[PDB]
């Protein structure tokens, strides 16, 4: 591996590991802050939406996210995020943990005695730079398709003009319900952006950041793991434990991970266009 | 400052900034048989070419004696893809109280090419180095603003056409292609060695005094180094006093200055994304206004 070709290369014995968006960290007086910084206008809005969504996570009480402090608007524009400061290092040892909490995140909305009935959030939240609509639906697949990969797709007309995407979408649309009858979806709270750069872990447990939540299936947050990787394989062993893959998941993944493909068009451009599309085409065929 | 606004807004005396890492290459530290060395690994194709650039950059710093930067160990094709660059370990905090002692020694480093036993009288390098991860032309050119409109901006803007496809950026930079002469108030610009990527995460400071790493470097206008530093702050004032003491503003420095950062708002963009269009297209408005 990596550590063997290095003590090769160099000719060591010993090779021992020491020292572990514009986000700086600063040592302060009442405890340790971590502090995000975002130049453009819309950057109050992203933060709201960001605390908004740590406060719903911290308020099940099942997954460790840092604590939200203060929101400052920029001289010249633009807002800093100060938080509360927490000593992370790559997800692994408590990748089953992590899992374990996940499905309990998922299942806390059913289970509970405040039970939110429909999909969608009580604020807008960004994932990555993009606003998204988080207006209650009854329906999943009416919330999914209209407010995520609508959306998404609208953009990508806008901007680029895209006709393939515009007739792959004209086929879709319709054979989006196959994916999910005869199945009961329950509203799930989501981290919502539960890529493996958004995870780590200190020595007490799992940590997760930087969410964009709203209530939606939760199969809906598997995909970006499973996609990009960088999770152990006993996060997703210790999830399916406790929530078990549902008949079509495969399929549906491939929905899930479309929007994301999507996103990451319209954040990166073009790059991004050959997977789109070719999601699209791998579910029509 | 943002440090004085977060003193206030948190209510904190003291705020000093602290710390894988890096937004390009993973970097980690390890204790070896001969002492410490930091590595930076980067899966990607295109990264011996990267890595070799920054050793070809920290090399030509080197040779001035002039700042401290980390000596270029070795570069390693990996399995899979990719390469790993292993380089001397620094113990390094934020740059602090040895701003106003880099403000001097950046100067010092500009001027060397006219001041020294150097007689580099064209813009541009020896050998490709990447922004970021993206390769750069270096081809000698005898006229800064030719060299830094064709190899610069435009390199940049062709590839937000080709992965954006964005009219307005098209559209104002034929506009701006027009202006960019008139700018340069008919100075004599001397070609200067630059470390290429002086933001304030490249610059650190021990007990010695400065240092800086991660450079990209090549011959161009020493105005160009400042403006990535001034544009994601992070440099206290002495710095840049102690620097214009020995290098004053030409004359049109503010208005270069925006042209400068164009290039970094669009190497953001094409970097990072969208995020970064705003600021890209404001910039080229307010050069055309
Ligand atoms: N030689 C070194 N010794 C010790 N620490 C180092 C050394 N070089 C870099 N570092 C540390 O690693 C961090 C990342 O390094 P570097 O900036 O070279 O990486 P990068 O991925 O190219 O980052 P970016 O291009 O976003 O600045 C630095 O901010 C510094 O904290
Ligand atoms: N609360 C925190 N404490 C310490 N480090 C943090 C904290 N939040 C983020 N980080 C560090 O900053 C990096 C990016 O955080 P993230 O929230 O993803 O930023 P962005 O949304 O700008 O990408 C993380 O990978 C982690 O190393
Ligand atoms: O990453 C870099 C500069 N950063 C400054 C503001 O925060 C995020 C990026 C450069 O060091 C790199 O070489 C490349 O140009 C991509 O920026």
């Amino acid at each position: 591996a990596m550590e063997q070709l290095l003590r090769a290369e160099l000719r060591t014995a010993t090779l021992r590991a020491f020292g572990g968006s514009e986000g700086r960290a600063y040592d302060t007086d009442a405890g340790p802050v971590f502090v995000k910084v975002n130049r453009r206008t819309q950057a109050r809005q992203m933060f709201e939406g960001e605390v908004a969504s740590l406060e719903a996570l911290r308020s099940t009480g099942l997954v460790r996210v840092p604590r939200p402090m203060k929101v400052i608007d920029l001289p010249g524009g633009g807002a800093a995020f100060v938080m509360e400061h927490l000593k992370m290092k790559s997800l692994s040892s408590q990748a089953s943990k992590l899992g374990e909490q996940m499905a309990d995140l998922h299942l806390y909305n059913q289970k509970g005695s405040s039970y939110v009935d429909k999909f969608g959030f009580h604020t807008v939240t960004c994932c990555g730079f993009i606003p998204q609509v988080n207006e209650w639906q009854d329906d999943w697949p009416t919330f999914f398709a209209r407010h995520r990969l609508q959306a998404q797709l609208d953009l990508i007309e806008k901007d680029y003009a895209d006709r393939e995407a515009r007739e792959l979408w004209s086929r879709l649309q319709v054979k989006i319900p196959d994916l999910f009858c005869g199945l009961e979806i329950v509203p799930a709270l989501l981290h919502g952006d539960l890529w493996s750069g958004n995870v780590a872990e200190d020595d007490v447990g799992p940590i997760i950041y930087d969410p964009a939540s709203f209530y939606g299936h939760s199969e809906f947050e598997l995909a970006i793991a499973l996609m990009f990787g960088g999770f152990p394989r006993s996060f997703f062993t210790a999830y399916h434990r406790k929530i078990p893959k549902a008949p079509g998941f495969d399929q549906r993944l491939l929905l899930y991970q479309l929007f994301n493909y999507l996103n990451h068009w319209n954040h990166f451009g073009r790059e991004y266009r050959s997977p789109s599309l070719g999601t699209m085409r791998r579910l029509l065929k």
